[PDB]
């Protein structure tokens, strides 16, 4: 894992210029930068060493991402810990978050096949976390702002600060009851992501009618009452084949079951999403 | 990727002591060793730097394995090319090859669930090669001697010397390759299908002494399945131990893998899912 000096980061970001700011992470700001003679675009997250939690999440990202390698995970290029700084350097994800292409945005709507391919890419990343490392890795914070899109629209999981070997609307309700650490909690959060891709609304909207506040509760309720199609993204109305719609909906439904033991594995989710894409074509 | 000096390897192997030789062949010789104050046990392949292809395969393994990280791939700990040597250091795979637990061995036969879990693990490694690296990696030499087993019987794919970005190997060769078609990851699927049939039948992929229709397992086993007699060529240890639903799922998957035309073959993700489903179909009925 590559070590940057503070001067290299300052150079890459043009001295943390305001016009390079891309947004804010948990404990600081994110900048567009370039390294290695301007040959490599990067994103650079500047954190907060005076936060106990910020330090813990910094070290957790480095411990995780310095040993993982997968097409559908955002790559950690390096870090900087000089000058009482905690800075992380990532590959540049030119199209930002999944979420900003779904709603509350001026970005155009995504075609259905592209949405399905994004969900498949994210599922491949999560499947790798659950089956491809030494031990199961539980992300703990899967959500549409933690799935980023590169210039080819390839989806990649980010934000490993809370990983182990939360966010309102994605929290596994069974955790507060059984208090067990399980990769099925990631499955639950990913089910919410699936419904977000389909319905193009936030996982949690506290202004709504009680029954609608949580997408994880509302979407299954609608599907079983035969009216999921009534809360689908208006852009997608009429664009999903019946067999694809059924397979996608059933998969997302199973992800958000009350009881982690009844939820599918991510490998099962991934296979069913690939099957759904085939059924969109046939 | 870690760089070893010749002194480190000489020390790790007790100067290539012959009581540490794990294997010997055209690849070179493989030794058991220990590194880092004796905290990490390793296998050390000392190859021949005068062979042109030996150097090519050395460089290719280093290319590939330095960038990949997966539980079901043998880890490359490091290499050494000092002193005109050509040495690779691997995590130790205490139970050796999958082939030496199937046949022509004094080793006990593998329980059926254990063979399925081994096939699933190898499938996970191949699936990673096909979908997890920056570009598709085609292993090109999947076979039962290139699936190694660690102390916990975890299966891991080895030997990337022939791999490309996209231990007899005759019985595993994709026939569509002899028709000069463009090579794809479906050639790995084909070879893996042969592995599945070996796991089931516990005989070589290619036996040149047999009746002509039995020589190639990739031809013989589908033939027997379609004639309703696959269960007659199953490993005798497995007779009566596979549930009907598991047997059918496993055999159908293997048969799709060895179809003549790659475009008709399943992806490795499809194979993997169907093997996990086969295992569940074994466990639910018992
Ligand atoms: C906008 C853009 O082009 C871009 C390009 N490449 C990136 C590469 C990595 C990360 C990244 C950001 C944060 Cl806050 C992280 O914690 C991690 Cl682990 C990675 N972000 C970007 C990135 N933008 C960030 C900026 C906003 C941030 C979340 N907001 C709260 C909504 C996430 C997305
Ligand atoms: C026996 C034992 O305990 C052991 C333990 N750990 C290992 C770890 C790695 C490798 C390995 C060997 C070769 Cl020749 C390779 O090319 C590669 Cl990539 C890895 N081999 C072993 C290994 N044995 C080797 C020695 C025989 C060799 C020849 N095959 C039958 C054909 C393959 C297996």
């Amino acid at each position: 894992c590559r070590h940057f000096s503070f001067a290299e980061i300052k150079a890459a970001t043009k001295n943390f210029d305001e016009s390079r700011v891309l947004g804010v992470g948990g404990f600081g700001k994110v900048y567009r930068g370039e390294i290695d003679g301007g040959t490599t675009k990067v994103a650079i997250k500047r954190g907060n060493p005076m936060s106990e939690q910020g330090v813990h999440e910094f070290q957790t990202e480095i411990e995780m991402l310095s040993k993982l390698r997968h097409r559908h995970l955002v790559s950690l290029i390096g870090y900087c810990e000089e000058n009482c700084e905690m800075i992380l350097v990532y590959d540049y994800m030119a199209h930002g978050t999944m979420r900003e292409h779904l709603y509350k945005t001026q970005n155009p709507s995504l075609p259905w096949k592209q949405r399905l391919e994004i969900c498949i890419g994210a599922a491949r990343g999560l499947h790798y976390l659950h089956t491809g490392a030494k031990h199961t890795i539980i992300h703990r914070d899967v959500k549409t702002t933690n799935i980023l899109l590169d210039e080819k629209w390839v989806a990649k999981v980010s934000d490993f600060g809370l990983s182990k070997t939360g966010s309102f609307g994605y929290l596994d309700p069974e955790y507060f009851r059984r208090q067990q650490l399980t990769e099925k909690s990631d499955v639950y959060s990913f089910g919410v992501v699936l419904f977000e891709a389909l319905c193009a609304r936030p996982a949690l909207n506290p202004t709504l009618a009680k029954e609608q506040v949580s997408l994880a509760e509302w979407a299954p309720y609608c599907y079983k009452k035969g009216m999921l199609d009534q809360i689908v993204d208006p852009y997608l109305k009429g664009k999903i084949t019946p067999e694809c719609f059924k397979k996608f909906a059933e998969t997302a439904m199973k992800c958000v079951l009350d009881q982690g033991i009844e939820r599918p594995s991510m490998g099962d989710v991934l296979w069913n999403l690939e099957f759904a894409l085939q059924l969109q074509e046939s």
